[PDB]
């Protein structure tokens, strides 16, 4: 592999480095140091490396002043950052040489590192792969989150349930941040408005402090390194404890750590709306504080220095670009319209006008739970004035839309950003709209729907707003640095350049028909197996028969990814096998692994399902080697570069219309493995990417879905008429798959039967069929990998750079470069 | 000043690790870094230094294996550390020249640092002091206590009332201290005993991790650096959280964040004892911990590795001395014999025979209501295995007493460890006799009272443990860091070997009579007035007339150290100076300061009386000059290190009896201060050492105060026999003091006229005397200046190398040291 230069000075200087930090940082010896030291003192050895360049990359943006991206995301799904860190800076042949001629293995020091888990899932990880793209695509971008103490729980399986432990990440601390205590902002809540005729003021509020940590975030080989600010919460020492009035000073000790509880886990809700005022006060923290760090930024520009003296934010929009994703941040929209018209007295119609050009809104998913409403009662409260400025928004606003379609009453009630009814709330997404210069979906489809159903209104008055901006994975992590057996191959057929363009993956169309690379890209795929299994093992359990087909289906768990419908087809595997014993089949290994939300009840039972279906399955006499069912415990980020790269069959299952657009396929997709799945989000634009036939998509298309909406969906129907599905539903419901608790499946049983709101049956018979198909096509080996050829060459379009690059110059305004920026070397400043 | 070499390389390496702090550490740079960043570059450039001999010292302890002193306090009083780590390493000459060359001031850079204000004051400080000369002298000695999250509360003045501000010591970080998460220990709370034949089991317990963090504590240029670790709490990620049944995850991961209020904040009670279970947990916290560290590093040594083979813990005494301050860790006892009987299964009669062999307790006051008794149903429900080992301890115990004098009952009432009545509760001060095989007093009169009276009962029963160990302070931080104006002008006569030998100080004595030492002597005092003078303005108010008498008394406020005595005093030089207004009398400046404890209302008045008293007084036209009442706002170990090096007059004017020792005293005494004082604590071998004629002592002997209490004190036959005195109660209870208020002193006339359990009346005339005779003699300079010498000159006795090393001789079994251990250099481990 050639993951850099193992230069013989560069080595000298990293263990030298690496020795010093043991000893001065660690305060450890070698007599005495743990594997975890050893990681720890290459970790910061590492982190030397970035500083210098970080700080260099930042200075830049000073003097060059070019527009500021902020990307406001309450999630940041960042996974491990040693190894990613070493290569964005060509360091991975060099420290490894290092710590081998130190006598360490770094594969081991790197799993000593844990999850810098600060997000759920997909919402996350994009926002990790964005970040990783707009450094390497040159771009002054700055990530906006939140500092969660403990990112997503880590998920236990004990007795077939999942079992939440808090992911204390903190731990052993984080070698990466840098705290920033001096900048250190002062967030408001609750109060009420002092209105005069010479201004409104926001008064007798509560202080919350927002501590920032910055991480370096830095961009391949080019020398870039951007930042992450996440906000930490802490009380300010001084309304608290002061007030002897019965505060008790102890007892108001114990009470300031309380508003540090803002920034004190992720809410487990993968996407989920519960409206609670610690999640609202957890968005209005980040949107305040990184909001002052944005002006604070443009009045020391060009503005606060000369330029029209008073400080003029005519130009705040051609400087500043926010990047809202999800609703999450749209807080952001009232709160730059507060600090313009209420601390820099700007009119309203003016501050208008630059807030929309500043903002933009990317809409994540169509499915109505997730959307974000908030009782009226609740921002009256807690936030008084923002309710004010966002009923004023909404007025201004509907005016327009009745002068656009006059008469148009029920527009009006369907355009409101207010919702009437027994508790008046506030849909923020409308908010984004009418506050955002553009908004985009998240694949083709998805983006098409918005135009279509969900946003049909506001698009009919503003349709030059919609975009799309189909989502992106980052090659570096999901390829070089969980495959590099991939990438080796890949490069010793075309180079490296891939790496920063993924759109020459294409080139690997020439060599379909190549013994030599054919057998290759087999080869590196069994490694990968093995590796897996020897994760799987040494880590958990079961030897998982490497000599099988490894089908995965690995993101979280919710009905309308789909999970009951594989394990409907799991049990007909089995099933099958039964009936007729001798009859041969492919050897198969069902993984299945992701994280059920707390509170949500099903995808807690469906767990247990997978589990329990794979106690009988995993250990029928008759079976023993053919069939295995198996749950992946805790489904994180470096899981998911574990057992991608091992995939055969990548698991793609949404009913066609739900999944807005998935970021798994891609992974599973540059990795190589097939994809069996529907129609739906990105699976549709990545089969039209290898054309159709290298794909395996099934069951009803969006049109399919709608049609049966309209006439009903009766499971029954399927139930009578497929005998082989009427049998499962039969084990079920009898207690064949829970001997000891018969009757503890009835509650999946009745939701199948009776309120499936996600047409399982309705898509079983096909889905086996399917499945048919390619176990058909791995019997033919040759055959297979010449198909995985054909995927791999065509994921060129789901790298995050393309889309980031869509984003910059469709949306932000500004020009992607991949220049590389020069190093620091020995220069102090 | 020869504070160190100021070597052209070592400068000039000091210079180069200060930029690459300031880079790499600080991620910083010259053209955007404060003078606290500045601050930090230097203090972790100064860090660097502290750790190789850190490492070699503890290394050293390995090999050698020499017996371990744990000194066990709940407080720590380090202030500042910077300039301290740089005098006992040397680098202060090289350190001013390198930040020079760079044109920093390390003066400035100096009062950026915060007060690591881990303690009340007295207590914690002597435990500081005592950690400092064990480094010193050599001895193999580490400090356990608590990480407090904030130490002590920062004391406001807002009105002339004190305000709680919570003291947030740890919102830069502490480039000091070195968290070791891999050294988490368990503690365990609550639960029930499992009472077997084959044993006991403490069961069903609440888990609490103890987190250490370790601070190295450096001997005076002896190259010895050893620890001082402190126990954070943090929850135990697995019991909480996992448990969904109704913890509900969320709830539960800000509940996490409940156990970890263990180690919070300080109780403000400085020197009292509140029932909390908050302060019995802590104590147990950090006991548990600390005692795990003991037996782990006794279990690791010659015993395991060889020696028995099978632990025997025979000679666990002569390896291991744990010294019990005070009777916060008292748990030890019973603790020791837990660990020692339930988990390694020795003998009952075995274990105490070593847990007395192993403990030693310090007596620090005779002052009942600062006595530790725990309600037996406190223990029984948090400690329910100690609580029974505790009772077994008793009965044997007694039966001993009972066996040397038989039949005498009430004398088994007396020495019951339990004290019956409305509520059984345990006292922790028995225990720590029974227990311990030493007990020891902080001053000559101090440990004589308590072989009279409170331990007069134990004392004839084993007359062979007590001892006593006047208290010290040392001559680093308490001469050379706060005045290296003394310190030189000393050093220029006898050398620099004073300084690790207090004792040297007595050769001045040739000086008593030399005009150029005098005016020395003389030059630094105004120096320092200066000095103090310019602190006061430039960080809070007053142009101090330099010019005046710098009378202070800076301590904690509390009725026995009687502020109020000296209030007293101070309107009657105000109303004197009105009944003469012509008359000449030294000018004077009267600083008080201290914090009262937050729930102490009295203290609370007196501070308030203290600043009303100087409202009028610094304001009337008549004084304009001659008379300055000042308090001395947020009184701490590096405000204490200002002052006393300007102060004129030494205010220690306690009720006989009522102070224990005191080490102000001895701070002021060090620093060329005369003595205002009783013939209380170690006042008395302050006068003894340098001869009453260098003092000023005055009002009732304890004989006195006895006999008086005897007959009862009626403080009215004063006010009735002393027309001055009863004027200025007069002047309180008109309102003179509070016009807009003038019933705002009513509680404290109320208590001096009925209620003074310390006799301030009965002090008043012989007060006033003395300060007349004091006045006097400052009018003669030369005179004054001579009598100073003569304090300095015999201060030899108060150094805590003094104590220590009769701890280490006469209570620990080991022979202290000065030799220079070696330094690392380059060689890593
Ligand atoms: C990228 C990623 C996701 C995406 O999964 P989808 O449902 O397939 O799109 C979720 N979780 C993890 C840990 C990821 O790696
Ligand atoms: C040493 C010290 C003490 C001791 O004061 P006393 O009452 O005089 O013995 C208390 N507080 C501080 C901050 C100290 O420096
Ligand atoms: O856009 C990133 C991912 C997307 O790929 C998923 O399909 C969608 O359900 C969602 C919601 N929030 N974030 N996401
Ligand atoms: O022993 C140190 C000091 C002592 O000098 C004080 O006089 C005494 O009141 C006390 C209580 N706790 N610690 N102390």
């Amino acid at each position: 592999s050639v993951r850099g230069l193992a230069g013989v000075e560069n080595v000298t200087e990293l263990k030298k480095n690496f020795n010093r930090h043991l000893h001065f940082t660690l305060v450890k010896d070698r007599n005495v140091a743990t594997p975890r030291d050893y990681y720890f003192a290459l970790a910061h050895t590492v982190r030397d490396h970035l500083v210098g360049r970080w700080i260099r990359t930042q200075q830049h943006y000073y003097e060059k002043d070019p527009k500021r991206i902020y990307y406001l995301s309450l999630e940041f799904y960042m996974g491990r950052t040693l190894q990613n860190t070493m290569v964005n800076l060509a360091l991975e042949n060099a420290c490894d040489e290092a710590t081998y001629q130190l006598g360490l293995d770094m594969e081991e020091l790197e799993e000593i590192e844990e999850d810098a888990g600060l997000g759920n899932g997909g919402l996350g990880r994009l926002a990790a792969c964005f970040l990783d793209s707009m450094a390497t695509l040159g771009l002054a971008a700055y990530g906006y989150g939140i500092r969660y103490e403990f990112g997503i729980f880590n998920q236990k399986i004990c007795g077939g349930w999942q079992m939440e432990e808090a992911d204390d990440w903190l731990r052993y601390g984080n070698p990466w941040e840098k705290a920033r205590p001096e900048f250190t902002l002062p967030v408001h809540f609750y109060g009420r408005v002092e209105h005069t005729s010479q201004g409104a003021k926001w008064v007798d509020t509560q202080v919350v402090l927002a501590m920032p940590y910055d991480t370096p975030v830095p961009g391949y080989r080019n020398n870039v390194v951007n930042t992450m600010r996440l906000w930490s919460a802490k009380a300010p020492n001084d309304f608290n404890l002061k007030d002897f009035n019965v505060g008790g000073y102890i007892q108001a000790v114990l009470d300031r750590n309380l508003a540090e509880n803002i920034s004190r886990v992720l809410y487990p809700n993968d996407n989920f709306f519960e409206g609670k005022e610690l999640r609202l006060k957890q968005e209005y923290f980040v949107v305040a504080a990184t909001l002052q760090d944005i002006i604070r930024r443009f009045k020391s520009s060009k503005f606060g220095c000369r330029d029209p003296v008073r400080t003029n934010f005519d130009a705040f929009p051609d400087k500043v670009a926010i990047q809202l994703n999800d609703t999450h941040p749209s807080l952001a929209i009232p709160e730059l319209m507060r600090v313009l018209v209420d601390l820099e007295r700007l009119d309203w119609d003016k501050a208008w006008e630059v807030t929309v050009k500043t903002c933009a809104y990317t809409n994540h998913t169509v499915l109505p739970e997730a959307l974000e409403r908030w009782p009226v009662h609740l921002l009256e409260t807690l936030l008084p004035r923002h309710l004010q400025i966002i009923y004023e928004i909404n007025q201004r606003f509907l005016n327009r839309v009745a002068a656009a379609f006059p008469g148009d009453v029920d527009r009006l009630r369907r355009m409101s950003l207010v919702e009437e009814g027994a508790v008046k709330r506030i849909n923020m997404a409308h908010l984004c709209i009418a506050g955002s210069h553009a908004v985009n979906g998240v694949a083709r489809i998805h983006s098409e729907i918005l135009k279509k159903t969900i946003f049909k209104d506001f698009y009919e008055l503003e349709p030059h707003k919609f975009q799309n901006k189909t989502n992106g994975i980052t090659p570096r992590r999901w390829l070089v640095l969980c495959n590099p057996g991939l990438a080796e191959i890949i490069a010793e057929r075309i180079g490296e350049e891939y790496i920063s363009d993924l759109d020459q993956l294409r080139k690997l169309l020439s060599y379909v028909d190549d013994e030599a690379f054919i057998r290759d890209v087999a080869k590196v795929k069994q490694e990968n197996k093995l590796k897996f299994a020897a994760y799987l093992e040494r880590e958990y359990k079961v030897h998982i028969n490497p000599n099988s087909l490894f089908d995965v289906q690995v993101k979280r768990i919710h009905e309308y990814k789909r999970q009951l419908l594989n394990c409907l087809h799991v049990i007909t595997l089995y099933n099958r096998i039964k009936k007729e014993p001798n009859k041969f089949v492919v050897p198969r290994t069902v993984m299945i692994g992701g994280k059920a939300a707390p509170g949500y009840h099903m995808a807690k039972m469906i767990i247990k399902l997978i589990t329990a279906i794979g106690d009988v399955v995993n250990h029928d006499p008759v079976v023993g080697d053919r069939l295995r069912v198996i749950f992946l415990e805790n489904y994180r980020v470096s899981l998911a570069e574990k057992v991608i790269p091992a995939a055969d069959l990548s698991e793609q299952i949404s009913t066609a219309g739900t999944e807005a657009s998935g970021t798994g396929n891609m992974k599973f997709m540059l990795n190589g493995a097939l994809t069996i799945g529907t129609m739906d989000g990105a699976n549709v634009e990545m089969a039209e990417e290898a054309g159709e036939e290298n794909f395996f998509i099934f069951g009803m298309r969006v049109e399919d879905v709608d049609r049966l909406d309209q006439r009903g969906y009766n499971a029954q129907e399927y139930y009578d008429r497929i005998p082989e599905l009427r049998q499962i539903i039969e084990q079920l419901s009898s207690g064949f798959f829970s001997p000891k608790q018969p009757d503890l499946f009835k509650d999946i049983v009745n939701m199948l039967m009776h309120h499936d709101r996600f047409k399982v049956f309705a898509d079983y018979e096909e889905y086996v069929k399917c499945q048919e198909r390619v176990s058909a096509l791995y019997k033919n080996p040759r055959e297979w990998t010449r198909m995985v050829i054909r995927n791999i060459a065509t994921s060129g379009k789901f790298s995050s750079d393309r889309t980031i690059a869509q984003y910059a110059r469709e949306i932000w305004g500004v020009e992607p470069s991949r220049q590389r920026l020069p190093a620091p070397d020995e220069k102090i400043p």
